[PDB]
């Protein structure tokens, strides 16, 4: 089962590499990995299990974070709960958005203050565990989570987006989500 022991941290080069496309039809191993990833997210959100297993809560996870350089992401937003294989953003809004409390990441063991501005709306295509294609329109928090995970498969970390000089600057027009 995935626990914090399996999640690599900032400094590990795999987090900055570009993940490899996975085969379609989906391999049984990639299917299994996806299942284990979703199970981790659910476990991390269960107050009791999170304590038992000493897990940090998370709403998304990308294969590279497990030192598996593959384009596989799992999301469990408290809704949206699924595993996306070879996900790609086909289009996005002009309008941007950011979480008022900033972002964190299971691979980052330090607090990095500041706004992470992303697109408020995105259209994403992906293959599910059965290798069947889906095209979904996401927005707000769900869009933020998916962009955070897709960034991982492109070797990008949330803090790469922070304006170090002015971390809480808010360009006129950007939306804010407060959880
Ligand atoms: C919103 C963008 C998606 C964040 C995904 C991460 C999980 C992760 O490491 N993904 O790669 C998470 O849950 N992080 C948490 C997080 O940043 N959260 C949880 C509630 C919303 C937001 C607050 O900043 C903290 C607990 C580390
Ligand atoms: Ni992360």
């Amino acid at each position: 089962m995935i626990t914090m022991k399996d999640i690599i941290r900032e400094g590990n080069p795999t987090l900055r590499a570009v993940a490899e496309e996975v085969p379609v039809p989906i391999t049984e191993e990639d299917r299994q990995l996806g299942e284990d990833m979703l199970t981790f997210l659910k476990n991390s959100q269960d107050p009791v299990k999170a304590e038992e297993l000493q897990l940090r809560g998370g709403v998304g996870l990308a294969a590279p974070q497990l030192d598996i350089s593959k384009r596989i992401i799992a999301v469990h937003v408290p809704s949206l709960s699924t595993v996306m294989y070879n996900p790609k953003i086909l289009s996005h809004s002009v309008q941007d958005v950011c979480l008022g409390e900033g972002e964190g990441c299971l691979s980052v063991d330090r607090d990095v203050p500041g706004y992470v501005v992303r697109h408020n709306k995105i259209t994403v295509s992906y293959f599910d565990m059965a290798g069947e294609k889906h095209k979904v329109r996401l927005k707000n928090y769900e869009a933020i989570v998916v962009q955070h995970e897709i960034d991982h498969i492109n070797g990008i970390m949330f803090y790469d987006h922070i304006n170090k000089e002015n971390p809480f600057a808010l360009k006129e027009g950007v939306l804010v989500i407060e959880l």
